[PDB]
């Protein structure tokens, strides 16, 4: 061999990843060796748990498919890597990434197993949390798309329906002083037309209020937390695009009264727009900063080095459906501005000195 | 001074482990390999006799600049363990994903720093993670787009009848006023003409929005049902594992290729999977079956059955109408968009109750 066996055992004993060695006895794989790393990870003392099967790490959490795959791989005589939910001495849960390798010891005419085990609890937590944030943000983004669609369509349609109603009113005023035998039939037809216009407006508001229904809650929220959550969702691709991230956060100006999912979605949209504007940019730098502002408010600034704003673009940004992308919708900024203004702040934009875009809002 | 296993036995276990295990010796800024196991020779495609007593940075190669390198060196310098993931290349140049844990230990007797590295091939998991990360962004964009599109379509359909009634009323009123002698008749005719043109322009604005949002490639290509079912399951059936929901994909390779737009069928299936998982939230038996079969007109039928709360008696004929929902926070657009997409693709989408009290959806393509 290449190493003195004492050195190998020493390395195993002081390794940080849990290492155990077990002996096949019937339908039990009794532990015969554990290292102090495993004692730490499990909170169990070797003298207590030796020469038993490690199923008690599951405890009362019997039914998970990791158990089944591991058991059948053991019978089949094949290594297997899985993840399991294990409980420590004090009952606390952790996720355990486990590799079992079965080995046939010829000299003893026996089967042994070697198990390497890592604590993937923190990673599993953050991944599940991001899954939750992703699903909730998807639902809120489709909701806001529907809402701004209805609002813009209603506003654009308001003028023709009002013109029709006024025309019917004026025509009835003109025909009031008439003797033509058809005049009553005309009056009935025009009255029914006006009622149709009224019902069209009613249908507009019916759909508008059926989709835009939702709790307009406001709670104390940490800006650091929601900025990190929004970066986690929206700024995934920053590394591959070589985007420089800077979070300049102020702990004294960190708690605001807001609906966290709505500010999350405004920031996610800003981050996506900034990353897109810096796809062909030589300098790719994103700065997020919070500062105190007047009226006991807090101002958030997001600056990039992207393609920025053409001269006429800035005053159109917040209008619904204004877009510079061939496949863009132009609803993100309009919804964002309405959300910021509904929360008691004002959202607005400006060009920065680097040729990119800076967005600010207050809460 | 304890011994619970003969050290020879421990070496035997390490030698036959399936996870790569190496041991390295600190000699300056190079951590020379002094031990590798056959698992590592497999994973790396290198022979120990060739690579022994060298640093393993050559696994990165020309991929010099990665954050793993910075994290690892600072952890090595600091004398502290580290777990990372890296992109390494084998002997033949092929790439692989390597989950690597290094633990530095100071052995007093030799007065030296050694390292123990446990390493796994995490190639497939990283692949699936990147693939799901792309799909989620694509699904976000397309779901937002389809929501807006069906919103416009339904709003247009609901408004169409009143505006046509208004136009017909103006036409009939002009017919009545034709051949009249009241002096106000010309002014009334002008007003009614302008009202009719306003209704026309309202229809024009409706179609403006409908064609502005519904712009998009409606392409159709040959697609494997197994593949798109797996992508949709990866997105929609994430929580099936933890809810102990039994998933069954009964796919037939002879009836596997269809002509479809993959992103639209992806979003229909994602919605079906979410609906099926939701209907089995308060169900004790949670079983989801997907099945494909040949169908007439050179088509293929896909069935998705669950053991959920299913459909009340009057629910079935309302399912596909826009805005029909049984959820307090639901939108009721998923099934309407799905059916319009399937019919635009040449198939028929429909639903029925199954014998287990749940829901069965079928479509053809
Ligand atoms: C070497 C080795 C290490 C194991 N380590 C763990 C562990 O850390 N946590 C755990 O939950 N199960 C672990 N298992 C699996 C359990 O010991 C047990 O074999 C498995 O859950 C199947 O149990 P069953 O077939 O009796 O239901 C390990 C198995 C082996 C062979
Ligand atoms: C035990 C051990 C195993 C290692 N295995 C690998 C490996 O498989 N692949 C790899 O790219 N780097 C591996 N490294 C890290 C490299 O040896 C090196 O420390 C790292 O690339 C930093 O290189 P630098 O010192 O030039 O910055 C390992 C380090 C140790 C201590
Ligand atoms: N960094 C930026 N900040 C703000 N507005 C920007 C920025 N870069 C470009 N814009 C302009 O703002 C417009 C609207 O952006 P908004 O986020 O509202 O929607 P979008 O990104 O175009 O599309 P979608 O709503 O589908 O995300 C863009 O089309 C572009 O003209
Ligand atoms: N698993 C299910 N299978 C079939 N029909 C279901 C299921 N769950 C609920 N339904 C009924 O069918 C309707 C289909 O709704 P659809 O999937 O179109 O949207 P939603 O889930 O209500 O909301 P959203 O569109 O926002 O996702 C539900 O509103 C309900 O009436």
């Amino acid at each position: 061999h290449m190493i003195n066996a004492k050195l190998l055992q020493l390395m195993v004993e002081h390794s940080n990843d849990g290492i155990v060695v077990a002996e096949q006895e019937g339908n039990e794989s009794i532990l015969i060796y554990v290292n102090p790393a495993f004692e730490r990870l499990t909170g169990y003392c070797a003298d207590d748990i030796l020469y038993q099967d490690c199923r008690f790490l599951q405890g009362e959490d019997h039914d998970q498919p990791g158990r089944a795959i591991i058991r059948e791989a053991i019978r089949e005589g094949r290594p297997c890597c899985q993840v399991l939910r294990n409980y420590r001495k004090d009952g606390s849960l952790f996720w355990n990434e486990l590799s079992i390798t079965p080995v046939h010891n010829e000299a003893d005419q026996l089967t042994y197993y070697i198990g390497i085990q890592r604590d993937v609890t923190e990673h599993q937590q953050t991944q599940a949390r991001l899954q939750e944030l992703q699903s909730e943000l998807v639902h809120v983004s489709r909701l806001s798309a529907m809402g701004e669609m209805a609002s813009a369509l209603a506003h654009e349609l308001n003028q023709p329906l009002a013109a029709i109603s006024n025309y019917m009113k004026g025509s009835r005023r003109l025909l009031a002083g008439s003797s033509d035998p058809n005049t009553p039939k005309v009056e009935s037809a025009l009255d029914r037309a006006a009622e149709q216009a009224l019902r069209a407006g009613q249908i507009i508001r019916r759909l508008r209020d059926f989709v835009a229904r939702g709790e307009s809650e406001k709670r104390v929220e940490s800006l650091s937390k929601l900025i990190e959550e929004a970066g986690a969702l929206g700024l995934a691709g920053a590394r591959e695009q070589n985007v420089q991230l800077r979070f300049s956060l102020d702990p004294g100006a960190d708690l605001v009264l807001a609906d966290r999912v709505q500010i999350q979605q405004v920031l996610v949209n800003l981050f996506r727009n900034a990353l897109e504007a810096m796809a062909q940019s030589q300098r790719r730098e994103l700065v997020v900063t919070n500062t105190p502002a007047a009226d006991d408010m807090i101002e958030v600034e997001v600056s990039d080095t992207g393609s920025g704003f053409q001269d006429d673009v800035i005053p159109n940004l917040f209008q619904t459906f204004f877009t510079t992308k061939d496949t863009g919708m132009g609803v993100g900024l309009s919804i964002s501005r309405s959300i910021i203004e509904a929360h008691g702040g004002r959202m607005w934009a400006e060009s920065n000195a680097s040729g990119g875009a800076t967005f600010r809002f207050t809460l």
